[PDB]
């Protein structure tokens, strides 16, 4: 009945327990304390944070809850706009977009990236066959540059060339400096507001660019700008206009260069983390990818490695939570009543660590409990969000993912050579900070 | 180019093939064979059964191709008549019936079918709940009582009673018999079989009949097909479905809804006693969703899971497994099959559910998980209930039936597949897992 809260600040409420550089573990910590449920007030705002796979799987009714923009997507809608991750449900442009993009993100689909994917993920591979001896790797810069440039070949045929550069590509520069600005608002500056305005203006203006140039050029590629171009929605028989094709193209940026790069980046930890399993991945690639350069079908054939992916998602999903709002009155797990609009977080880490479900071993790294989906209990594992309103790009963050990694897995050895202590970076995303790894090549040519 | 084909049998061309008691198996182990697309010749018939998205999804293009009438609705008009599913679209009293009785099988209709669908699921529960000690279930034989009675009841306001009965209503046998009657001529002294035929025929038409005129006179109104096709008037022409088109419309109900029902379920059941963990997921979902003593509407919509276990156990064995189109005009398929104007197709549903390319290489696994997000099947990929416009009527009163009565079996009973129960799919014109039985331990929960 009684909904637990964690500590207040007056009239702060709950707010400055977000005023920290991890909110995420913070909140993964409050969560331990008060259990599957508690009420997290802020000025101007209540939300419910779930723990437990018993709330969430209800919260996951989509009959009764709604997609809810969470602070965090509020403000990343000032510059996604209404691309798919910053629109609510309703928006004519969501149901367009989603109907629209939804084939071009299709496990079929990704046949028609998979080249481009190839092509980052060689680079990824060919940049460090060339490091030189005692040399690391910064493992998630790495892998930023790697999905960076891969939503961007995939996203709009345009090369960030992220393995070229220090500095990262203007845009990506701007993005990120958004994220981090939108990120800043949520645990709080006038500089940054022209700051902000000012990434927005660089992010607007290449994509904007972008699609320009293609609509002018007429040119035809195998990547999602293409389809938008082309795609008209079925239900409304309606393109999208460009304005929205360049939100959706930031919005693949944004919802998919540091999930994804998380992702690979707590994957490669887990596995120096765990040399049976890595072991295992490594043979799995060895194994299936005996091709110089991977195709599409091995990719797919990568069930271990995708099985690491889905565990390294379990302990450290890249993108936390996700809100929802009750869309009638409605009884939580039969004891939290909740009105209309009333607002929930799905807390996925801490989800994805309900003993209830994993066992008691919630924190130890097994793939193996991905053998069988049917083993796992409804809405137990989120990493991907919940029902329509799930990531649309989860087949293509998986396809690159197990494409990348298994790369990685069949051309090096890694050595975690620092013994890296994991110290979780949160943005809106959650990466392995400092995580660097020494990667001796097995010398196998692409 | 050129089209694969099975092998022939001199003047009977591929005939002789389909003269075997699993036809569409047989089909299917020959697109294993043949790939995507095979020819099939039988004296004065040449058709193309498909089997891939890839080509399936140009044939259900209705600007390029329509439902065609195969061998075997053919077969059944003679006692569907010009009901909906043996009626060409062309043909007025398939518009009329379809305007007609679209809104009668909206997702919305079945809150009015859904308390007698709960009748004859609580006999089938009760059925259950009062077997003694190492009985056990005939399952298909339960589930095709129950989804005959139950279109019989939402159908018609008849009793079927087939709970009550070892041997069915009279109209049942009758209707059975001229479904094995049409589909065994398929494969073809068939004399006595044509006065058989005969004799079902007016049987099933004299039920029906008297029922649609005992209505007609007392002019009592129920929440049943019935009821909606006498009040009924067609929003194009103005005309109410006549008499006789009403009576086909019934049987065709029967027909095309009894047995590809049971068959979804007894399927679906079949798939859960062989995946323990899909059916502890399923029963979870039913004992948190069903909390009430009879199921609500809206608590069978909450069946998700239920749906996906019913959707996956309609990829692995559609029961209605093919569906017929003709090319509108001369076109070409997958862009290497040249069709005239008039080329018939057979969709072979359960070979387009096996489609690796869309499915992935566990196309034979049952996972109900494949169908957790709508959004991942691709279009015309997933076809159990046909295509377009002529894709099935009952869709919506099929599955709500089906996760309904699933939901509470799963809800009631603890199931074990207590002889290891070897799939063996029975043809008729649908499919089902023959000889399929379970014991069911009462979960002891009242009603
Ligand atoms: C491992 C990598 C990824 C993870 C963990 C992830 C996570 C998520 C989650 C949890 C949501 C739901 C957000 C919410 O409910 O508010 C979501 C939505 C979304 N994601 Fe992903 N994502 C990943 C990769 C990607 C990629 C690569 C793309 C695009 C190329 C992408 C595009 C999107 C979009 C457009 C949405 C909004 C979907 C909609 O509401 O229509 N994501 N993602
Ligand atoms: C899982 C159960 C069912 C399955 C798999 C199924 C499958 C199908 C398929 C594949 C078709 C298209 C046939 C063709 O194109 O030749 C069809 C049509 C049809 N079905 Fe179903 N069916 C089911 C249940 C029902 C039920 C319960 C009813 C009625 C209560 C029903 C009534 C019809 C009718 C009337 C048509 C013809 C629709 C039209 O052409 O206007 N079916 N069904």
């Amino acid at each position: 009945k009684e909904m637990p809260q964690p500590k207040t600040f007056g009239e702060l409420k709950n707010l400055p327990l977000l005023n920290t550089d991890k909110p995420v573990q913070a909140l993964m910590k409050i969560a331990d304390e008060l259990g599957e449920i508690f009420k997290f007030e802020a000025p101007g705002r209540v939300t419910r944070y779930l723990s437990s796979q018993r709330l969430i799987k209800e919260a996951c009714d989509e009959s009764r809850f709604d997609k809810n923009l969470s602070q965090a997507l509020k403000f990343v809608r000032d510059f996604a706009g209404d691309g798919l991750a910053t629109s609510w449900t309703h928006e004519k442009n969501w149901k367009k977009a989603h109907n629209i993009l939804l084939p071009s993100f299709s496990q079929q689909a990704m046949k028609g990236y998979h080249a481009m994917m190839v092509d980052i993920a060689v680079q990824l591979v060919q940049k460090w066959e060339r490091l030189n001896a005692d040399e690391h790797i910064e493992v998630p810069e790495d892998m930023t540059r790697l999905t960076l440039d891969t939503i961007g070949l995939c996203g709009f045929n345009y090369r960030f060339n992220s393995f070229y550069r220090d500095q990262p590509h203007p845009f990506i520069t701007s993005m990120v400096r958004a994220l981090d600005e939108a990120m800043n608002k949520l645990q709080r500056y006038d500089e940054n507001k022209r700051q902000f305005q000012e990434d927005i203006k660089v992010m607007n203006d290449l994509v904007d660019k972008i699609i320009a140039d293609r609509k002018a050029s007429g040119e035809q590629s195998d990547d999602l700008l293409t389809h938008m171009l082309n795609g008209k929605d079925p239900e409304t028989g309606e393109p999208l206009d460009d304005e929205n094709i360049r939100y959706q193209i930031i919005t693949f940026l944004i919802a998919g260069h540091e999930t994804t790069s998380g992702l690979l980046s707590f994957a490669l930890y887990f596995l120096v983390k765990n040399p049976h399993v890595l072991q295992k991945a490594a043979e799995e690639a060895a194994r299936v990818l005996v091709d110089p350069v991977p195709s599409y079908k091995q990719v797919k054939q990568l069930k271990y490695v995708g099985m690491v992916l889905n565990e390294a998602l379990r302990l450290w999903p890249t993108a936390p939570a996700f809100s929802l709002y009750a869309k009638e009155d409605t009884v939580l797990g039969g004891e939290y009543p909740l009105e209309k609009g009333d607002e929930l977080m799905v807390l996925i880490p801490q989800l994805h660590r309900d003993k209830t479900i994993w066992g008691d071993d919630v924190e130890e790294f097994r793939p193996e409990r991905f053998e069988n989906p049917s083993a796992i209990p409804q809405h137990a594992f989120k990493p991907f969000g919940n029902g329509q309103r799930a990531c649309i790009g989860q087949q293509f963050a998986l396809h690159e993912a197990t494409l990348v990694l298994g790369m990685m897995l069949k051309h090096f050895d890694f050595e975690d050579h620092t013994n890296y202590e994991l110290d979780i970076k949160e943005t809106l995303t959650l990466k392995p900070e400092g995580f660097v790894v020494k990667a001796k090549s097995k010398k196998i040519p692409l």
